[PDB]
């Protein structure tokens, strides 16, 4: 369970651990070899949080949050206060949705809504980009659920681009087990090589940075 280098070993950094629910790797052992990763690696702060998601609420990462986050993190609670002392256990920062999601956040997905609707390059990527997710699965879904699906990504994408604070800590790392075709788009869009009105706007020199950890 390595990192797949020379800050994180000087510990530079804060390490958000970034939990797609629903996704098979992210099973509670897998969960907490990355928590045990990032505490062991962070400059002081592990963040846990869920990052994607692939009616309660206007925001579909909130629905996920009361539907399943919550029950997610009540159970890498009660992992965690077995596995880990008193004193790691006082590193670690359960975010939900509305921890990352404030005033400045919210901005940020604005323009992304803003811009899903104007530009209509921008929309049609986005769009063929859930098709592409979908197309490995066996269900099927139409144009609409294929539109509400590519909605549900921008509410996440600054989270994934820009450094955030959750409860008041900011977090420059992540630590995700695999490579995607989003933290590659996420790659593009920092640097300006793709929509770059997008950097533009809502970014702002500090990128997220994304660390790859896995067995």
């Amino acid at each position: 369970m390595e990192l797949h280098k020379n800050d994180i070993e000087l510990k530079k950094y804060n390490i958000g651990v970034a939990i797609s629910l629903g996704n098979k790797w992210f099973s509670i052992d897998n969960i907490e070899k990355l928590v045990k990763w990032s505490l062991l690696h962070t400059k002081e702060y592990v963040i846990i949080y869920i990052a994607n998601s692939i009616k309660l609420s206007d925001s579909h990462a909130e629905e996920v949050a009361i539907r399943y986050g919550r029950n997610l993190f009540i159970k890498i609670k009660e992992r965690v206060s077995l596995s880990f002392s008193q004193d790691e256990q006082a590193k670690i920062i359960y975010a939900t949705w509305s921890d990352i999601a404030d005033s400045k956040y919210k901005e940020k997905v604005k323009y992304l809504y803003n811009l899903y609707d104007k530009n209509i390059n921008f929309k049609n990527y986005i769009e063929n980009f859930v098709k592409e997710w979908v197309s490995k699965e066996k269900r099927t879904f139409n144009n609409n659920e294929i539109n509400k699906f590519g909605r549900y990504i921008l509410e996440e994408l600054p989270e994934l681009m820009v450094q955030v604070k959750a409860r008041g800590v900011l977090f420059e790392a992540y630590v995700y087990p695999y490579k995607t075709r989003i933290t590659e788009f996420v790659g593009l869009l920092q640097k300006g090589e793709i929509f770059p009105e997008i950097k533009t706007n809502i970014l702002d020199n500090h990128p997220k940075i994304f660390l790859e950890v896995r067995e």
